[PDB]
């Protein structure tokens, strides 16, 4: 076919999912990247994107669902092929999973021809408007401390969400550096604070170790009562 | 047709057009959505857009506008018309009011075929486009009483809009009392605040129907006048 | 035919008409640009004029009133059309609605020709012609506030003319943040300047929501009778 | 072409152009505009582009790569053409610029068809997608004066920048009447601040002729120091 | 053919450059995620490379240059070619960019075969070594203002930088909050402090246009011979 997706529009893509992430822009930036194209290269744009595990894994439930109801749509017709007639598509083969290259080449030029290309680009399209509306990216800023949490489950957050994060290496330690210390519960922040900048993670970590236990609440308290007193 | 509406589809149109109500990203998505869909799918999106009656009717004017000169650009052809072709659309056949699903089904599947779908597409883009670009829903954020306006009027003119408003009914209860007698110029807001919390929107309208008056301009008069002397 | 309209020339049209507007000297250039172009692409140099929908409707109307003389001149003839020949122009196919780019080469290229391209020139020019004499397009720097006049009405004005100008969107920014308080009569811009230069457009409307009224009357008369005594 | 731009699909290209820039607003609606329409009608909304010529140009550069691609997938037809069918496009023909009208509308009405348009489009898309990241149009309230800066140099690139701007005569000159002072970095300010309201732009250049030479800076530091003493 | 690389693959690849950028860890994946792959899906696996222009630049100048000596190497045919047999490869073939994906499987199917995708995959391998010993990427982190550079050509090589860097918005919001005032130099830094945090960017740059110019110059040192004194 003459509409397949060129180099440029396959990087294009990527750094619309790169920078953009999953904000509403990538729905008419998709929607002008893959018009024509046969499944295959909407199924080459969708592996592309990085990360973002949970957003296409809804992104497939709602191809998987659009498959179905496109079977449900069209029933399978229960009889012989024709030698110069093919087998109809059914809601895998749009999606790509049950037909090859040459199955859906055929399929977008026959007479008259089945736009299957389109018709993924929909369900596609779609299951991003889905993304956009409920899939929220997982930020490392939005890693704050709670108020009761031990400091060892915040910093397994911490590093969970940074490692899940895209970014770079270096900006990651920054990261690391800053943000673990910023985003902290204030009791945990005080020992922070307390301990210096040169303290390391383990040090940090010993020191905050004792937050929350009897010890630092009756410590917390008898300061509280002395400046009362 | 293979590109028929889907369920999924039109509920996301829906969705779309009630969360982001006549935003520019609205653009997208329906372009997204209704990709390759007849003429009467197309209506059947745009019926069930729920208030904005106004941007309605400027997106209905454009598309007669845009059917008149679909119809300019294309004159009507005479004699008898063949029996293995089929009468030539107009522009209200196109906006599908005097074409049935039938008759746009044989449009969109003819040798040539006839893209009725994607015209209709593009008048009602270029239709959500003069509707973002000019009209602007009202919102009960925005009605604020005059400096002048009778307080009576005022109310009434908020209750309308209230009536207007896509809300629920807890929150447009809310919505009026916590706006009602706050967005009201000093004049009204002094009275009313001087009444109550505990007031009434019948015990409100009375108390703030004498404002503007010859009694309630001679008394602020007064009020100010002590001050000076 | 052999004068039809560059990109260049294209491009031209839009910029005169974009920092030149509709002043007079748009006139020459018009009579410049389209020389001897056919009408569908004097038609197209009409099209690309952002804005200014006022004064295109009087170019319309001129068109269309020059159409109807043109008829009033030359009546059309009864008479059954030689196969040789082809049917002479009415006043709307000087304008091209009734006519094609097909018929319009075809009477540019007669013999003897019809320049049709050049009297569609003429009446356009005209058009423009009356365009600079009479119409004078919506200024921001035009749009102060009243004396009697509300804040919110005033607004609305504002930011209608805003919408309708033509500018970059950060101008638009900055001339929304600098004559929006600097064109408010006395009272008005009083009350924004004591209300401070970081307050946003909610708080500057609620303090003039007051003004004019009762309270604000009785104000000001007694700020001026205690300068008095 | 059934799908050919009427008028007002020109004139609200023309608009979004004109005030949404290239914002990536501008990518979904351009290829809501263009759907089905041939690329001598995208060279015609192309052309309609007043400024930011530089964009423009990495939009061309995009055009010719993504042809340079197109023939580089396509190999060049050898041997005879068959006369029921035509010859096959190529980059070019399909960036419009050798194809005429007659070989598109052929090429879209072929059987199987070639859709021309639609490739054509999707790499002014890509195009346009580069210009929204990379490309920044200069706007006047960027021109700011380096501290090093002569005001001479000032004033050329803040005119240049100024005659380069969309905006209207009459606010271009209210921008020149406030932003050239308003922006000069604190050196020149004080002079300019000093001279008055009244000064013309000749008595502005003439009084900072001077600052960067021995004069002013042997001036602002005697002053400086006789403020410490 | 048998060893195409599926999904798992590609998006492997894909996230290998998003986390490790260009790290010595880029070779082994990329010689083991593109085993026995063609060297279409070589292209398809080098296209997904968001950012890093100047390392792909320098990529592709690795497989022209090993090209050329392939050609080198290996003599053009000369006469006609066996029916059986085919065509031998040349180097841009190897690179893919002659050779259609047919001619590339009967290449690697062919008695004796010719592995066209090892060698391409040496070629990239070069490429990507001489990418991790030389090419650096651009980091915000290392984007800091010399000591006579002015804060606005600062602000501008801070800002490009960021949006040449990969990461999300938020985080690129927390980049321009925090280290365009952190990695600015002393004299600049001052101000930038002594303004408040609550300052914006245009007031920034605003208060740092002056420094290096008569004034700030004789104020410092004014101040240094005050303090002396
Ligand atoms: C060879 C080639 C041409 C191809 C192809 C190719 C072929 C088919 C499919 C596929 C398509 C549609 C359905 Cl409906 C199913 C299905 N239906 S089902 C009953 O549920 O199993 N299964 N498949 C797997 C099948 F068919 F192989 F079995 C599919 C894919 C999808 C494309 C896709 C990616 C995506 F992210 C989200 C989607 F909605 C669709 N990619 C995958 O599936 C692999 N994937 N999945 C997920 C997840 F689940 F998290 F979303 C993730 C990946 C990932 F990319 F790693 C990435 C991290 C995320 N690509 S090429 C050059 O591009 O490599
Ligand atoms: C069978 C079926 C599939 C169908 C169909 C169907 C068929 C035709 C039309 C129609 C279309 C185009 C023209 Cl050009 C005319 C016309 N030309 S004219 C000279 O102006 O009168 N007349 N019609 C009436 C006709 F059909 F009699 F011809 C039309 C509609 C429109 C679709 C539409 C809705 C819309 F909101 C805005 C539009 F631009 C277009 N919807 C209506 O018309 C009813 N409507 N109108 C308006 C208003 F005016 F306020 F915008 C409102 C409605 C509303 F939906 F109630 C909603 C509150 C708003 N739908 S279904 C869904 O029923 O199952
Ligand atoms: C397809 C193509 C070849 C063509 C054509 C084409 C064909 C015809 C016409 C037209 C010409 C003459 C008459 Cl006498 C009438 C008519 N007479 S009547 C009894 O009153 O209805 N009707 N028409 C509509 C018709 F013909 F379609 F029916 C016309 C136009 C005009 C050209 C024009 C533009 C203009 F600004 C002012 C004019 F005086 C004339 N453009 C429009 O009409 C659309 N327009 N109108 C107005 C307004 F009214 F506000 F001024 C506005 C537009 C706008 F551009 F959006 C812009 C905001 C302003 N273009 S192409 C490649 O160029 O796109
Ligand atoms: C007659 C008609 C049917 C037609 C046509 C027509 C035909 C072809 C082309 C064209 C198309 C594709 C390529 Cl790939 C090349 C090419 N490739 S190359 C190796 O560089 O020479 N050259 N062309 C010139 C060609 F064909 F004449 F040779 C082209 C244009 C472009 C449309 C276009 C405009 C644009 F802005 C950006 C684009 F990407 C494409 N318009 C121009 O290019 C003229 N232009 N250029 C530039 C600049 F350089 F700044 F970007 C500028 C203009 C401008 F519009 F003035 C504006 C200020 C900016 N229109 S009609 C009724 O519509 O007028
Ligand atoms: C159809 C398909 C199977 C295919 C294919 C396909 C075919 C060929 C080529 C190609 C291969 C080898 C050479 Cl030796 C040249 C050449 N030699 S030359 C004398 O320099 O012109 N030219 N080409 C372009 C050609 F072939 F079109 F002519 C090539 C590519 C490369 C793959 C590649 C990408 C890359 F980054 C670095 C590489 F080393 C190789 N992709 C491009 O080159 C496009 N690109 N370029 C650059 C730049 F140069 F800036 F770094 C950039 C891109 C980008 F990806 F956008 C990304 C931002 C960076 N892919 S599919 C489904 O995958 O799309």
């Amino acid at each position: 076919v003459h509409q397949a997706i060129s180099p440029r529009t396959l990087n294009a893509w990527v750094k619309v999912v790169e920078e953009k992430a999953f904000s509403p822009e990538v729905i008419p930036m998709f929607s002008a990247l893959s018009e024509g194209a046969t499944p295959q290269d909407l199924n080459t744009m969708l592996n592309t994107v990085g990360g973002h595990q949970a957003a296409m894994q809804m992104l497939k439930e709602t191809i998987n669902e659009e498959a179905a109801e496109w079977d449900r749509v069209h029933p399978v017709h229960a009889g012989p092929i024709a030698p110069g007639q093919m087998r109809e598509p059914r809601g895998s083969d749009i999606a790509g999973t049950t037909s090859t290259l040459q199955e859906q080449i055929g399929w977008m030029t026959n007479n008259p021809p089945i736009p299957v290309g389109e018709i993924y680009k929909r369900w596609i399209i779609l299951g991003l408007n889905k993304i956009v509306r409920m899939y929220s990216p997982t930020s490392i800023l939005d890693i704050r401390q709670g108020p009761k949490e031990p400091f060892r489950d915040y910093v397994d957050r911490f590093y969970k969400t940074l490692r899940a994060e895209q970014a770079s290496q270096e900006v990651k330690n920054w990261m690391t550096e800053t943000l673990l210390v910023q985003n902290a519960n204030p009791d945990c922040k005080t020992i922070l604070k307390a301990l210096g900048p040169a303290a390391t993670l383990e040090e940090m970590m010993t020191a905050c170790q004792g937050v929350g236990g009897p010890g630092h609440k009756a410590r917390v308290l008898a300061e509280a009562m002395s400046q009362v007193i």
